[PDB]
């Protein structure tokens, strides 16, 4: 199978986000309401984007740290398909978000930005979490942290634990070959699509490269 | 004396105002809870500071990454303080703190969930002066109580030089557990908002803090 492409809408306002979606909504598989757009506009962003693009998967990247049931329910009532819970959260937070998700036929991903352990990863699997976002912090990226050997190893180990792994964090087109041969579920691109001279062509380039690399 | 922070974990502004119109003048710090940040977005911060410009307004964003952008959105909305979640890369706390400094605001590391003493030393070396020792609401709902290990950890954080806020389902009866520790702030959300008398609930917290400290 080919890795899917997720666009991150890390825009501060809905009209900024629409400037991207009007160009690339049909060029990508998943539309992410980024954490920045969740904070800028609140959960209406989820409701509105799903109303515009009801045939697409809409992910609310809320990076829930606690109050798993309440915050997941807000996102799902706004018609989210998927929500994110941050890796450090108490296990009951992921569990709570998962129970709500099942009411709505949605799903939960654990976002792996920052500091987590393999013991925690086992708890997620035991709790019934099936997706994780292996995620380089943009702030670490800005401080020179590059994709590398240890990432490939960890991504493979997560996959062998039975998770579908999404990869994210300042991904550029030139980074995709690093991941060749690994059954990546989804690649997320925010800035490398939204900020391109032609977002459409940026998205199509990611799709072509993926098709070549995983074909 | 430890200050009293009310958490506005409400889905909509009008729900938050049901609380604030009762207790805004009864507390020291008004928190835009994470639930309100997600429900309404940063407008919540801008609106509540406009209403209560004399009170400290905390945006409980629990930032996980993009420290500079997300803190700047909160501080442009006139937040005084913002939270960063404990698992965030150290450069996220640093980014948020650099922005905070431009606005004469501050950053707290929220300690909900899994973190390490090595990370705590990193926050200190980065110039972080505030943490929120925080029992997860979901852990609370699964039966996790405040205990001596929490008290030991709070004292340890205080000895490292942090001003410590305590939070997580706090009830009036919990206050004596922390006696003798120079707690900076106690947060109460449910035990004030959902009280039969929110005004009595806030006054009782302040009365008890004044007695104990
Ligand atoms: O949650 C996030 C941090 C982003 O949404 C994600 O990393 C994709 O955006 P970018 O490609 O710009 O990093
Ligand atoms: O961030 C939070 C979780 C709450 O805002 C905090 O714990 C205060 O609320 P409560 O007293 O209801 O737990
Ligand atoms: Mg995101
Ligand atoms: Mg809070």
């Amino acid at each position: 199978s080919l890795p899917m492409l997720q666009v991150a809408l890390d825009n501060q306002t809905m009209d900024s986000a629409y400037e991207t979606t009007r160009l690339i909504a049909e060029e990508v598989d998943i539309i992410e309401v980024g954490t920045i757009l969740c904070v800028g506009e609140g959960v209406r962003a989820v409701r509105d984007l799903k109303a515009l693009y009801p045939h697409k998967i809409v992910l609310a990247d809320a990076k829930i740290a606690d109050a798993g049931k309440i915050l997941s329910r807000m996102c799902f009532e706004a018609n989210a398909d998927w929500v994110t819970v941050i890796c450090c959260a108490d296990i009951n937070t992921a569990k709570g978000a998962l129970d709500v998700a099942k009411e709505f036929n949605g799903d939960v991903q654990i976002d792996l930005t920052g500091y987590w352990t393999w013991e925690q990863a086992q708890q997620w699997r035991d709790a019934g979490i099936g997706q994780v976002v292996y995620h380089r912090s943009r702030d670490a990226q800005a401080a020179g942290v590059a994709w590398g050997e240890a990432d490939i190893t960890a991504i493979k180990r997560l996959s062998d634990m039975g998770f579908k792994v999404t990869v994210a964090g300042g991904l550029a087109l030139e980074d995709l070959p690093l991941f060749k041969g690994i059954p990546i579920h989804v690649f997320i691109a925010g800035r490398s699509i939204r900020d391109a001279a032609s977002p459409v062509e940026a998205a199509r380039q990611f799709k072509r490269s993926i098709a070549e690399l995983w074909g």
